[PDB]
């Protein structure tokens, strides 16, 4: 069919239906236990909870890094203002893939395409990408196989065959999955083959001598984006990307509302203990009932509950996530409580992850470019 | 109106009713003194006979030059595997000017575009630009004042400043001046980006420390484009490029048919004395009459006799050129024996340029890469 990130559902999104009408399989149990296998330690809770759900060329990926083949795990990120709390999923689970495989890691930094969707400047752009750098860095990477660029920084290195992808792509092919209005700039048009020439081992000289797979990770939001990719890898051929896909994070209105996370939508990585206990408290859909006693005699829809669903997609231990999905399922939590337990979770997230980024001073990650420079 | 380079008219083509219709100045006699004033030498017969004969900002050029601000002579070329006699004309010409107000020039050969109109692999786009330096060096410019670069190798420090443009125009303001078909791919519609970028001081920051005037040299052909490049100029504040236009060079079948130049069509940079002897005594399009008496009383029609009009555009002595001009109008010179003197012509012309192109050998262009470099 071909639209724009506006695949769609109701009440809940399916994914099942979603999982199927786009033509990719969901993460198989299996695929998991392999995974254990190889990493030699417990899974990561976003794969066990299936935050992470649907897969490409998953076992490909897999039969490589278990071959000892050259591989990379890559990240797109479009820098921005205020950072939402979504951003930390796949940096950190990139984080645990790259620990688990010992495997390079390239992210992407969309200055470019920023400054043209008229958003920043070139030197705003530049001041976003910097303080992005430092959200990155946080995560604690193998800084001596993690390679995050600029686009404008690293253009040159990756234009010819960036050339070699915008030659490969029909715009008829594109103007669906972004609404280009042909008032649109011309490099707003031809931004696709930024974003998709990055995934191509071909890109990246000074760290591959053969074709390398890519392991991309992304939001199911773009899934048909990625089926163009792979029509572009066959038509130049490229490596066919195996990517991995994860849920929706839902703004704190619920669940089914899908706007562009901001201050106002969603808790930001910049948060305050206060701030983010506020929007859980205040802000956060409910799925409770009314009657405090229809919630006993009912029970409680974790199902919208936006202070739940975040729960189970951020949390450490799976074993108090299912005491709550348990509790506020049989009446026995009011949503108050719940968002008692979840304000202080996210709390705790929040304050961890803050410790971690204290130190990403800026000497740091002017140390970090010079021992990254090339 | 805005229409691709097949702005019309019959029989011949007018000029005055194109440069007025268009928006732009021929070139007024006064401009051609003030040239050979601040030249201190006289005047090129491509001024004097109007092979340039029309004029954007050269007034404001001239007050530049003359004021010792800091100025640069623009071209770009588009990579091809034939190189046509076209082709000479704003070389020979940049040269010309190069020399009377010793002033930088800068070339830009198109080879990602190339690529990007399916015509030449990178590779084969490479060999390409590399023969045509070597073309473009024969004109012995001040090599310490002429930087001819190649898009896929000087991309990067001009991105920025091409990401600027890319945002300021509308494909709809650009997808009537090239026939783009959405079938067509992202790159080629990003293009004209590229083509306009490199006429602004500010793509060239080692060359540049204050905006630069540019003097682009170009065909009437495409004045329409230029106009497009005056509006990004204002909508960058960045300085609208004085252009200098030119007659077409008329291909071997009159004079009326603009195809695209060709082995076929016209007289090839790289043809020997016995070849280009062939084309204007076979292939040129004659003006003359059928009965010879006719031709006595009656005439010649330099008009539409591509013999002559070549003369006219690429001879050095305007006094050979009237004597023919005159005799050939009053039906003294049979056709034949003007395509004896047109052949001569010729034939000194490519055999010179050839002695000039003989020593620029591969170890030559390397060195001025080389000495180019940084």
């Amino acid at each position: 069919p071909s639209q724009l990130l506006q695949s769609f559902t109701t009440r809940t999104t399916d994914y099942n239906q979603l999982i199927n009408s786009v033509g990719i399989n969901a993460i198989t149990p299996q695929q998991i236990q392999r995974i254990e296998k190889l990493s030699g330690k417990a899974p990561h809770h976003y794969l066990s909870r299936g935050v992470f759900l649907a897969e490409k060329s998953l076992d490909k990926f897999l039969d490589d890094v278990e071959a000892k083949k050259p591989t990379f795990i890559f990240i797109q990120k479009y820098p921005q203002k205020e950072v939402a709390l979504e951003e930390y999923i796949t940096l950190e689970f990139a984080r645990y893939l790259q620990d688990a495989f010992n495997i390079q890691v390239i992210i992407q930094i969309l200055d470019d395409i920023k400054v043209l969707n008229r958003e920043a400047t070139i030197n705003e752009a530049s001041k976003m990408s910097n303080d992005l750098m430092k959200y990155i860095l946080a995560f604690g990477f193998n800084e001596d196989k993690t390679f995050i660029y600029t686009d404008y920084q690293y253009f040159g290195k990756m234009y010819r065959t960036i050339s070699l992808v915008e030659k490969a792509t029909a715009y008829n092919v594109v103007q669906p999955f972004f609404n280009f209005e042909y008032s649109d700039n011309i490099g707003k048009l031809a931004s696709p083959s930024i974003m998709t020439a990055s995934m191509f081992s071909q890109s990246y000289s000074h760290f591959f001598s053969s074709p390398a797979r890519c392991l991309v990770l992304d939001s199911i939001k773009n899934v048909q984006f990625h089926s163009i990719i792979d029509q572009i890898a066959t038509t130049l051929n490229f490596i066919q990307p195996t990517v991995l896909f994860h849920k929706m994070v839902p703004l704190l209105s619920g669940v089914t509302k899908f706007d562009i996370p901001s201050d106002h939508n969603s808790i930001l990585l910049s948060d305050n203990a206060k701030q983010v206990e506020r929007k859980i408290n205040k802000l956060a859909f409910s799925g409770g009932r009314n009657t405090t006693e229809e919630h006993k005699k009912l029970g409680g829809q974790c199902d919208i509950d936006v202070s739940f669903q975040l729960l189970n997609i951020f949390s450490s231990d799976n074993a108090q996530v299912k005491d709550v999905e348990e509790k506020y399922s049989k009446g026995e939590l009011l949503s108050g409580e719940l968002k008692k337990i979840v304000s202080a979770s996210m709390k705790d997230f929040i304050v961890a992850y803050d410790a971690k980024k204290k130190p990403i001073t800026t000497a740091y990650l002017k140390a970090y470019i010079s021992k990254t420079k090339f």
